[PDB]
């Protein structure tokens, strides 16, 4: 069914599905400043699930590709959402309303002040692009959709026929975002130039993410964490 | 400069500068030597990318630095895509899956140039499409790593010559007879590889690190 939605339908759709922003939990001894992140980061797990089986399409594939999916981009999801409201915080990274670091800061953190800056580079370049509300969600849907795509174990019918959902409903994201470019009045030309420029992004969050992974590691197995939650019963 | 040139004009500047394809001279030890000699080929190329010269010195040190091995990578998955289930190294040095399990871990990026080679595949990829995402590599993952005034001018510069390959790529996606709407998804589609290609480098160079 997701695939007969409109442009607009999508959008609103997504729009519709934003998770909300959590609070950095802490009486202003309990906690480091790491500990304070990946506490936060834990509790915006359970509200990422919410917003996933929001996305058109997502709930449509098997409890086993839903978990694989958001496994493969919890991370990016994460770091895309800290990019979008860290934009009007130049110099700033807004983890939390309560929890707004600057770069000095994310020294004081062994070792995290490279995906630190990098998460600031992002930030001024989603404010520099002028990078909208709507282009956004889009964005985080396909993060969700194409990040574990390419690595789904099997390859039976079953799986093939995942696969062709998850582009089709990708294909459909695209033409929703050169819709929204069309509409704001830009060129064709114009659309394609941005279309990528937003797209290639998605890549340096990759990179982020991996990096986030290495510092993660270096300090129960999540999928089953994930499914856990994904895998609901209707009692 | 390269803001000038029209997309036949990238295509052909780009063809032309495609690196040879090298043979292989205890399995680690055959494709770091590969991918070694494969390195200073890269450089030469790197030069003929319209363009990267415009950048200082430290900049085409800092753009090669990050994406050496994606490149490398692409170029694998390229001239792998006509051996389904195999990877060709090397025209003497052709792999499959059970010759990855060899190497501690080693075969699950096996598997994902595997997969992504299938999908250039079955996406029916282009030698002229397939120039322009290897140039795109080489001047988008290191741009976000690069505040002062130079780097204003840099930034600017790599994406006025990333808005011509595009331009590029939608051109020859328009010459196949592809409509707007297929340009598009196309184009998108093969963007979002460039991500999962950024994915495998990252797990390559944590296997390399580790020896
Ligand atoms: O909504 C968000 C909530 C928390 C974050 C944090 O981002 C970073 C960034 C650099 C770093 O070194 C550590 C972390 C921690 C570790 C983590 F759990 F992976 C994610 C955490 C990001 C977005
Ligand atoms: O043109 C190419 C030449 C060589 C390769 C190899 O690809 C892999 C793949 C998985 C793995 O585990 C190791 C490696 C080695 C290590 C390296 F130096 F990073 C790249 C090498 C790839 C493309």
């Amino acid at each position: 069914l997701a695939l007969s939605l409109t442009a607009d339908q999508m959008v609103s759709a997504l729009l519709d599905a934003e998770p909300p922003i959590l609070y950095s939990e802490y009486d202003p001894s309990e906690a480091s400043m790491m500990g304070l992140l990946t506490n936060l980061a834990d509790r915006e797990l359970v509200h990422m699930i919410n917003w996933a089986k929001r996305v058109p399409g997502f709930v449509d594939l098997t409890l086993h590709d839903q978990v694989h999916l958001l496994e493969s981009a919890w991370l990016e999801i994460l770091m895309i959402g800290l990019v979008w409201r860290s934009m009007e915080h130049p110099g700033k990274l807004l983890f939390a309303p309560n929890l707004l670091l600057d770069r000095n800061q994310g020294k004081s953190v062994e070792g995290m002040v490279e995906i630190f800056d990098m998460l600031l580079a992002t930030s001024s370049r989603f404010r520099m692009m002028n990078l909208q509300g709507e282009e956004f969600v889009c964005l985080k849907s396909i993060i969700l959709l194409n990040s574990g795509v390419y690595t789904f174990l099997s390859s039976t019918l079953k799986s093939l026929e995942e696969k062709d959902h998850i582009h089709r409903v990708l294909d459909k994201i695209t033409d929703t975002l050169i819709h929204l470019m069309a509409k704001a009045g830009l060129t064709l030309q114009q659309q394609h130039q941005r279309l990528a420029q937003l797209l290639l992004i998605l890549s340096h969050i990759r990179h982020m993410s991996n990096k986030g992974m290495e510092h993660l590691y270096s300090m129960v197995p999540l999928y089953d964490l994930l499914l856990e939650m994904l895998d609901a019963h209707r009692l």
